[PDB]
RNA sequence: UGUAAAUA
């Protein structure tokens, strides 16, 4: 029932309301829209003994406010503004429910924000990771579960992650096509040990022709290319070699096709522009198409951009009769500038 | 001229 004091609140009749006035009351003005943002605004000025005061009563009811539409931000402030010994009592309190948490609109803000607040080296961050064992896949598709999935890979060490990376054995080709596995895969890429990602890369791989098409893959694909060993770029650029005229004129894959220009070896590079400048394979130029194509004409750009001057002069020759063409088309109307200022 | 996730 809500109390007169809140009532008296919400209706402004408390202007300057300060937060020792709310001792005994902390917990039900939390779960209030209006009264969770007060306290939200006076934690970040409150004294030391002041906030102490608001932690004791939040303590207590911590659980049930970190589920709370409102109250979760009030929770979320002490693990901004808290001392350590308060973030690691409110961190024993989500310990014994990770997982209900994680899947939880609410608790899955928390569950990070905790992780953002608290050393990783803290044996409770460490139990709580652990909680997840066994889950990492339902968290992974889960709206909220695979922010916290992230998160923890983000923060923690990633020895302590191996159970995460067991769990996407034989799962990285569907996962990495899925709207959050992508985001999981990529941050294991960046986070994780050489050892823990070589049997993701495997995986990738395996299955990169499907990938570099994919509306998500595509993404993971292109993350390896920008960031990953040379062997592994090397490896992606293989596959799309004899298939960048498709690729380039395709939604997603134009993406991956640009990075394989830019991230490829000199050698590799020079491979993969041949194929579209210094080829013939039916009555047409595989360059003529790729110019106005609403995708592969940024994978023309790219190639102007990254030629050795060799291949660039081929490539402007065999440009130049069709100003015209261009001229109609809305995709040619970048490629005509580095014509235009290259003549 | 072209693609990326859950709170008041």
């Amino acid at each position: 029932g809500r109390s007169r004091l809140l009532e008296d609140f919400r209706n402004n009749r408390f202007p300057n309301l300060q937060l020792r006035d709310l001792i005994g009351h902390i917990v039900e003005f939390s779960q209030d829209q209006h009264g969770s943002r007060f306290i939200q605004q006076k934690l970040e000025r409150a004294t030391p003994a002041e906030r102490q005061m608001v932690f004791n009563e939040i303590l207590q009811a911590a659980y049930q406010l970190m589920t709370d539409v409102f109250g979760n931000y009030v929770i979320q402030k002490f693990f901004e503004f808290g001392s350590l010994d308060q973030k690691l009592a409110l961190a024993t309190r989500i310990r014994g429910h990770v997982l209900p948490l994680a899947l939880q609109m609410y608790g899955c803000r928390v569950i990070q924000k905790a992780l953002e607040s608290i050393s990783s080296d803290q044996q409770v961050i460490s139990e709580m990771v652990k909680e997840l064992d066994g889950h990492v896949l339902k968290c992974v598709k889960d709206q909220n579960g695979n922010h916290v999935v992230q998160k923890c890979i983000e923060c923690v060490q990633p020895q302590s992650l191996q159970f995460i990376i067991d769990a996407f054995k034989g799962q990285v080709f569907v996962l990495s096509t899925h709207p959050y596995g992508c985001r999981v895969i990529q941050r294991i890429l960046e986070h994780c040990t050489a050892e823990q990602t070589l049997p993701i890369l495997e995986e990738l791989h395996q299955h990169t022709e499907q990938l570099v098409q994919d509306q998500y893959g595509n993404y993971v694909i292109q993350h390896v290319l920008e960031h990953g060993r040379p062997e592994d770029k090397s490896k992606i650029v293989s596959e799309i070699r004899g298939k960048v005229l498709a690729l380039s004129q395709h939604k997603f894959a134009s993406n991956v096709v640009e990075k394989c220009v830019t991230h490829a070896s000199r050698a590799e590079r020079a491979l993969l522009i041949d194929e579209v400048c210094c080829q013939n394979d039916g009555p047409h130029s595989a360059l003529y198409t790729m110019m106005k194509d609403q995708y592969a004409n940024y994978v023309v750009q790219k190639m102007i951009d990254m030629a050795e001057p060799a291949q660039r002069k081929i490539i402007m020759h065999k440009i130049r009769p069709h100003i015209t063409t261009l001229r109609k088309y809305t995709y040619g109307k970048h490629i005509l500038a580095k014509l235009e200022k290259y003549y």
